[PDB]
């Protein structure tokens, strides 16, 4: 393998060969791709329209060169919540507390962010939340908390090369897909959003080869994330499989909203929403958080529970909305906090 | 404008809007894009499909910063034989066109493509690497000038480099051909990829060329008497596709592994064996080109009739060999080169 091959293959608008993706991907994690490569197979891959094979062999390769939490630290039931990327890291923030609150052991992955725009740890830091933990401290905050955050750049440094590219290109690449896939804590469950109907099904084909049970989303308005604008697709992944479906919450009660009132800011603005959801402030924004809180818990749910889909959203539901409610959500944070400052 | 927006655009498999692709040009140009950026836009703009009006912007940008010869130095009616995408054919081509009377002036770097030829024509004893006052004055004293690529376009040296790391042929390949620092107004335009040959032609149109843009229909970016051809020619700042069979012509089919290459001196070694009057398939091929560069020569000054233009190219071109022409020419300006130093 080589670059040119793989490039022309790639700009011939043809499917790499087994093994393909991975050679790269190995190239770029040891500091043996050319800035030039990186960038032109990043491009390429996207433009081509990535496959799961593919994605499944980058984020793969990405794994291998992670540090990874202690030996039985993980929870085989951890989830993670999150979008590939405008952002709703606002939305994916507060869910994954409200989740922990419900009882579900979380573990996040995140960067702070160059843009005005929060990256997921942006908004942690300005609530008072210490980001930057090595992997013994993530799990005691995992077993103490009942959350955790894996700051990407410490879980990993090899993909250091990439994430330059990334950010002197500025575009988004098959490479914005790597996030949710790469977690160093490898969660089996999981509410993961994609930006493009298209990226979603390959995310999804990539987590049905794992031994995970996942819904991924896509709301109809292009969020990465469960919409209350309109309708959304899931993905719903479990043993290997995928069961792709038309989702409505106004079956659940919820209101329509503006997309406008949904999206995120800054890492102040993020922290203060946090603070006035988790404190009871009803709207929109709660809606769509106690929404997607519901949808991790019902991917939870998928790991050993045999709950039919339809009351696993009802108990899903119920539980987030009694997490807010009951100030577990907003316990938690402040536990949270406490942890860090000792 | 900036990368993510241009990108952006790209990989949306938009076109750009008007400057955009000027833009990227000039940060190239001048040192300010980075090799990331600059692979992330030629291999997003390949990908596209880039129009006439945005490789129109990225060539004459280039030519801004390129040296030019000196003012009348140039012929109103000089011509270049070049291509992009074997023996060398070019280099002696560009010899029988001069030699025909036709003044010529290529442009090319340091193998098998039309552009090639540099490493030829050094082990043939010419002088290839003049600045703007000699090459003016080998066009004036012999009939031929060679433009060495590098020597004209020092800027565009980061962009060089990158395509060579990248070695995927790109939309940067049509480059060469329409930024003949001399500026000729008719050629004989060598393509080897199809898709960006009538895209060149194109360009051409807008610039009022006379030219002949040949694609060999076997993937060679000149013609050869192996198949038939795709010509636009390109006049009156119109575009006509056509089909072309040497057959027709009375050239006997041959096959592509006789018109191996071999090292500089191989090269060489034909291009005396052609010149020298030697028959066989090189010698059509060379023909067919030259006759070519000679009846996109007339099409500056008059609208003429396809199969008796080509007649009249063909016998000029076989008249400039057989009458020892073509020898004498390259004797010429190798004794041209020789001179320089006293
Ligand atoms: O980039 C993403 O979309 C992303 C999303 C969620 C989690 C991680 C993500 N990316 C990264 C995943 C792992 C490492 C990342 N970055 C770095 C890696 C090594 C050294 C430095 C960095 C850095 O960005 O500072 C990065 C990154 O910033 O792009
Ligand atoms: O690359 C082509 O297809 C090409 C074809 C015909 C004429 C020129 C061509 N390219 C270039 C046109 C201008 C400059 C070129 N290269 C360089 C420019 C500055 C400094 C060094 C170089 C170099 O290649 O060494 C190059 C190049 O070799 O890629």
């Amino acid at each position: 393998p080589s670059w040119p091959q793989i490039l022309g293959r790639l700009t011939d608008n043809r499917d790499l060969a087994r093994g393909q993706a991975a050679w790269a991907m190995d190239q770029i994690m040891t500091g043996n791709a050319r800035p030039a490569q990186i960038a032109a197979f990043a491009v390429a891959m996207t433009m081509k329209a990535p496959t799961a094979d593919e994605v499944g062999e980058l984020a793969g390769v990405m794994l291998s060169h992670a540090h990874p939490l202690p030996a039985d630290t993980v929870p085989d039931d951890a989830v993670d919540v999150v979008g590939t990327g405008v952002n709703t890291v606002n939305l994916s923030t507060m869910a994954a507390i409200v989740v922990a609150a419900a009882g579900v052991p979380v573990v996040k992955h995140g960067n702070r962010a160059a843009s005005s725009l929060s990256g997921g740890a942006d908004t942690l830091e300005a609530l008072g939340v210490r980001i930057d933990l090595g992997p013994d401290l993530v799990a005691r905050s995992l077993a103490e908390v009942g959350i955790g955050f894996c700051f990407a750049p410490r879980f990993h440094p090899s993909y250091r090369h990439a994430a330059a590219v990334r950010r002197e290109i500025g575009v988004p690449t098959v490479f914005n897909l790597l996030g949710p896939l790469t977690n160093p804590a490898r969660p089996r469950a999981g509410l993961i959003g994609c930006a493009f109907a298209d990226l979603a099904e390959v995310m999804a084909g990539v987590f049905a080869a794992r031994r995970s049970s996942v819904l991924v989303v896509h709301g109809d308005d292009g969020l990465d994330e469960l919409t209350t604008t309109t309708t959304s697709t899931i993905w719903r992944v479990a043993a290997g499989s995928v069961d792709k479906l038309t989702f409505d919450p106004a079956g659940f009660g919820f209101a329509r909203a503006q997309l406008d009132q949904l999206a995120g800011g800054d890492a102040q603005a993020n922290a203060a929403a946090v603070r006035a959801v988790l404190g009871g402030a009803r709207g929109p924004v709660r809606d769509a958080v106690v929404l997607n809180a519901a949808g991790a818990i019902v991917a939870h749910a998928g790991l050993s529970s045999r709950a039919e889909w339809l009351p696993a959203w009802e108990e899903g539901l119920r539980r987030a909305s009694a997490a807010i409610d009951t100030g577990a959500a907003e316990q938690l944070l402040a536990r949270w906090v406490r942890f860090g400052r000792q």
